[PDB]
């Protein structure tokens, strides 16, 4: 709901990057900033399989990315745990 000000403080200018160029897969539970680990920007081979598994119809990558981004926005509560949710 809120953020710990004594722990946040640092003004963001960019956070939501393609998870790969840096060694940063996590998102610190602190301040509600636009999430970096978007489901819609996951690695192409596995994400294509996850796109099929989630049951998404063939919409072009612009229409598709907005769909799975929006879905991810209301689904994003904590962070990707690497392991499957037990």
């Amino acid at each position: 709901a809120q953020m710990p000000s004594a722990g946040g403080a640092q003004k963001p200018e960019g956070l939501e990057t393609p998870k790969g160029a840096n060694r940063k897969k996590n998102l610190p539970p602190k301040v509600p900033i636009t999430p970096m680990p978007q489901y819609s920007i996951m690695e192409t081979p596995v994400l294509k399989k996850e796109l099929d598994r989630f049951g998404v119809r063939p919409l072009p990558k612009r229409q598709m990315v907005l769909k799975l981004k929006e879905i991810f926005q209301y689904t994003h509560q904590t962070l990707d745990s690497d392991s499957e949710d037990e």
